[PDB]
């Protein structure tokens, strides 16, 4: 599973726009903010994280 | 009003980065690529759809 256990992500990635993103927002920018977010939100020793990052990897690329 | 309940936003956001979103990505791709995975998941006139768009809405003023 390429972020969790889908639903689960939701925290990280509702924080990451709300509080780490912006208007003028790239690629990168989501990447951070996504991150930082899971880090904040189930520590930074959990498979949480790496998830979050996983899901960067398949974009486009499947 | 974000009535799905922050969960349920990592089901779109797995599938809005994986299968609808470019590796040169930007806000506005994000955007579509959401409220597009919001669409397939939970239709379209949908309360899925409208907190996805808040989440965007709020980011692109603060």
């Amino acid at each position: 599973v390429v972020g969790i256990g889908r639903d689960k992500l939701g925290k990280i990635f509702y924080r990451a726009l709300t509080q780490y993103l912006t208007p003028t927002s790239n690629f990168s920018q989501l990447r951070a903010a996504a991150v930082q977010s899971a880090t904040d939100l189930y520590g930074s020793t959990s498979q949480e994280v790496a998830s979050v990052k996983q899901a960067f990897d398949a974009v486009g690329v499947k």
